[PDB]
């Protein structure tokens, strides 16, 4: 269990290009993108796909590049978890399908602060204000991740906690159309039971931390649901803006 | 390209326990041709739902072998050069619609005019006995023999088969494929690989390549017939269970 927990931690450290440790250090605990000018400045070099069109739509496409890229890292992370690799690829896909966004928003907390978040592997900092100035459609689907992040960061988890927490979110028996539910619920339980002992060791004086995170997991489920509805409104009202094919397959039935 | 072949041949040699050139040795095995011999193999030849009847029990043996071959193929495909780069969801699509095609192809390696090997060649079930099975199960089996016999006439070895098999999995025509161009390109290389490989390994033979491409189409018609028959069995043959995985593959075939 303590060994299983370390194993999950190593899979996390090996598969993610950005850990919270780094994130918090960079954010002192990076080019500031706060308007059209600075974002253009960032796109050229200081920092850094479909043809342009407008600021709000261009930032949405960056969210997509980022999320798809994180989905690739979550796939390798899960695959680096022996039990998960045992399931038939179909169940592996079902789990990733319904869990990556929940996992992405939990991890977004690592690179977020009351004022904004980092982008392009820590090189840039996009202000929450700027993101707020965007067109209503896009500005409102972004804001809630912040509200959840700030609150999430107050629990002060480290990469070791997050590794277990993220594995738990992915290995969930609830997901639509899962084939081997028992097997899955069993892997999660083992994960949760290891998180249980890990927190007691890592955060000795934090009371109620564990049941607090289970609630955070339920919270993430509601955050994604609302994210998905907003994603549906964008596919319906934003005729000119596209959506990466991989993201159309996830929101296919969500 | 010479390496590519050689690299797919090894992935085939370590992922598949039973190879044609091995099934050929132990065939130049306990003979199972009736209920008593099957009984003793099930006791002796230590290779499932409670014993129903002989016809159904043999049907369950097919599923068992079929489900385990899917396990192998999954690992094999994952060894194929660019296969693993494809997003999991496409990997699942390719496996879903290709595994039976692959399976019925490899089946030829262990097939005879008079029967086939089972449980790592320790057993051999006669074709006549399978033909003696109750009305529905006997009819879905026989056609694999008819196809296998003609296929063995091409006298291919394990090196050829490895490319032929990878070529069947990497098919850009499968319904619901996300990155079609990507798959089509990986398939082309496999084919050109198969192309040159056949030149060195079977210089004498004429029209072998066009022959094989036609075999791939035949295999496509074989599974369609197979899936229909399976659908009928899942309908009229109530009380006969179907492995959940096999249920996921067939659910969307017509
Ligand atoms: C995970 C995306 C992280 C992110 C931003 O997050 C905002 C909070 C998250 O907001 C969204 C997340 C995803 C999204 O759509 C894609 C999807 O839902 O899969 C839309 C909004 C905002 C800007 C950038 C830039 C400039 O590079 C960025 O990389
Ligand atoms: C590939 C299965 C190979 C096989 C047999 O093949 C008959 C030709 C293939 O026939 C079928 C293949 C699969 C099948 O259903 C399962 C599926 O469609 O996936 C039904 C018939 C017959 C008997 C056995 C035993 C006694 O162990 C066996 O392992």
């Amino acid at each position: 269990l303590k060994a299983f927990s370390k194993h999950i931690y190593n899979a996390y450290l090996k598969n993610f290009n950005m850990t919270k440790k780094k994130a918090r250090s960079i954010l002192t605990g990076p080019f500031v993108i706060h308007d059209i000018e600075t974002l253009w400045q960032a796109e050229k070099g200081l920092v850094w796909l479909p043809p342009y069109k407008e600021i709000s739509v261009h930032v949405f496409y960056r969210c997509q590049c980022t999320t798809v890229e994180t989905v690739r890292e979550l796939t390798e992370f899960a695959k680096s978890i022996p039990s998960f690799s045992s399931l038939f690829l179909n169940d592996q896909v079902t789990l990733l399908k319904y869990g990556v966004h929940e996992a992405i928003f939990a991890m977004l907390a690592s690179i977020v602060n009351k004022d904004g978040l980092l982008v392009a592997n820590g090189s840039g900092f996009v202000t929450r204000e700027f993101l707020r100035s965007l067109r209503k459609p896009f500005s409102d689907i972004i804001e809630p991740k912040f509200e959840f992040a700030v609150k999430f960061n107050a629990l002060e988890l480290d990469d070791s906690d997050l590794a277990l927490f993220i594995a738990a979110i992915i290995l969930c028996g609830d997901r639509p159309g899962l084939m081997n539910v028992p097997r899955v619920e069993a892997i999660q339980d083992t994960i949760l039971r290891a998180l249980e002992f890990h927190l007691q060791a890592n955060h000795p004086d934090a009371q109620q931390l564990f049941p607090k995170l289970l609630q955070k997991m339920a919270d993430l489920r509601q955050l994604v649901t609302e994210h998905a509805q907003m994603m549906q409104r964008i596919k319906k009202t934003e005729t000119e803006t596209s959506l990466h094919p991989l993201l159309q397959e996830i929101y296919k039935d969500m």
